């Protein structure tokens, strides 16, 4: 099946898939490339391009008196291991297209693009280049800008429906010293209390509930340390997340994994930290949530389940705005070697926003 | 302070060292090289060499019809990191000389070819080059010999003084694999709880007693799994060791450990097993030792405390033979970047062998 907005849709895709946006090393210009793409792509937009320093970049477009804004995050994630072909030559097959970001999340971009050129309705677009990475900077810059809008769309893969809610995100590294004053000789040693500990911890909070979430996802992704068998590591590297839920103490938590290690570990550094969506106290929560429930019934968006997954919907919630998370294909994708989203969420998706834009 | 004996002993020193045969890679020939030495150096000894493949070669050096047998392994552990100087270059001090295996065990080697060289007496050497590493063949390939001994000195630091028990060996490599099926999706986490149970039963091992030696030395030398913070780890790779009390059942501890993983490690592999010092009952281990204590008293040699480490006089002593381990140097210098051993120490042991081989 296809339509014009569709048709339309995978062009601008193929276009966005060609531009490397990959994140790291985030070598992305405010001139040129991509952005200099979109800026003759929005008729009628007033645009600005805003350049925060080491690829982190900014499209703001506006167009009439719109009441909502739709940001997309323009970055990949690094492409491989396992890519069967050219990762920034969009494919197609009968039902889907394949390439890196036609999934998370330029699908998005690229339907968002042909709306716009299908119609001369309000609309608000900001697209941005750093979340999926650390040191981001757009979003808090246009945060720090105070301008309204009833309800702010975050475009993230989620079947194209209205998810209202997500867990936060934490990442940490923990270096652990061997203390040859002894038990605690052993990095190595020290690694393994500890996350026996961490794991316990995790467990007791397998009962914390909301929408649909339970418990806290926790996750030691890195262990690097030691030589020999038999030799004593004196040092060990230690790379751990979890993914609150909202209203949970995270300070708290930090501190508590922390404490686990006993002596203290040579190094403990939160290298991310992302809010819950929507976060605060849980009747905030709660507030927040039935707030954007009630912009996607307004925008007839089909309801979906909240997510574990995160997203810069938390961080315009945290700022004041009722958020949402919207966008084509499936998170399953996100990340992967070919990953893929099919013509159907495509088509969906698009029909969506354009009705949102440009419906009467 | 000097003697004719301690300078002829740091002349062969110094050409032993200058022989790379650091193992690995174990790059040792039967002909050229360091046993082409050996060979000119042992007068009025029937000397054979013998090729057991890829490195693994052995001297066996007789002369008249002696009861004791000096076995000394002339390969040497890798250089580095941190060396000084270039390794097989020996250096000397007031004090000391420094360079690769004059430690352990080159040392003990030059001073019995140095006595060899004093007098005519009855001696027996067995000079190997496969201790430091996996795939040993010399020794092994000896004891099918079976030539009668009353005892077997075997070369290590010792400080000069007879040992006459130490800890076996075992050194394991454990894959723990991701099961998509879930609590035990990542191997990070598998490791973790696996390593709690194996740091739990080494506790409870802790008031097992031998010679002034307590409990089971147990250690987890490497860790390396994952990728990301928050990515689940699919495999994780462990390395650990432990070194049982003569009489600990060995088979019994590896299953233990083995069985602490839930579910089953992917990759469990011991990659070497030595038993201890003596080895077998309670009971024989203990006659064992007095009969190597009868021996060392009949040799004049200071008895000295049961060690921590290992050495093949575990091999001759479970093949039948009393065994001692015996050498100059301190084992806080072996496999030590600008290893060294006093002149001090190298004085008395080549004095000591000296009277054992040429003494009235």
């Amino acid at each position: 099946h296809m339509t014009d907005l569709l048709a339309s849709t995978l062009e601008h895709l193929e276009t966005l898939v060609s531009f490397d946006t990959r994140n790291p090393p985030r070598a992305i210009a405010a001139e040129g490339g991509i952005f200099d793409y979109l800026r003759a792509q929005l008729p009628g937009f007033q645009v600005e391009v805003i350049d925060h320093g080491d690829g982190a970049v900014s499209l703001y477009a506006v167009r009439g008196t719109p009441k909502y804004l739709f940001n997309v995050h323009l970055d990949t994630v690094p492409d491989s291991p396992h890519w069967s072909a050219d990762p920034h030559v969009m494919r197609r097959t009968e039902d889907r297209v394949i390439g890196l970001g036609v999934c998370d999340i330029k699908g998005a971009a690229a339907a968002l693009v042909a709306a716009a050129n299908a119609g001369d309705g309000d609309a608000a677009f900001l697209f941005s280049s750093d979340e999926e990475a650390n040191d981001p900077r757009c979003i808090a810059a246009f945060l720090a800008r105070g301008l309204p809008y009833d309800a702010v769309l975050v475009a993230e893969p989620t079947m194209s429906e209205a998810v209202l809610a997500h867990r936060g995100i934490s990442s940490v590294l923990m270096r652990f010293a061997g203390r040859a004053g002894d038990p605690a000789a052993s990095a190595l040693h020290q690694a393994m209390r500890w996350g026996g500990k961490a794991l316990d911890h995790v467990e007791s909070l397998a009962h914390a509930r909301f929408g649909g979430l339970t418990g806290l996802r926790f996750n030691i992704g890195r262990v690097d340390g030691g030589i020999k068998a038999n030799m004593i590591a004196p040092a060990a590297e230690l790379r751990f997340g979890f993914r609150p839920l909202p209203s949970m103490d995270v300070d708290g938590l930090l501190a508590t994994f922390a404490g686990f290690a006993d002596p203290a570990a040579a190094h403990f550094e939160e290298t991310f930290r992302g809010p819950s969506l929507p976060s605060g106290d849980i009747a905030r929560a709660e507030e927040r949530r039935l707030a954007a429930r009630d912009v996607a019934d307004a925008l007839d968006l089909p309801i979906g389940n909240a997510v574990d997954f995160w997203t810069e919907a938390s961080l315009f919630s945290a700022g004041g705005y009722t958020a949402l998370v919207y966008g084509p294909g499936d998170i399953a994708q996100a990340h992967t070697a070919d990953e893929f989203v099919t013509l159907a969420q495509l088509q969906r998706y698009v029909e969506s926003v354009n009705r949102i834009i440009n419906g009467s």
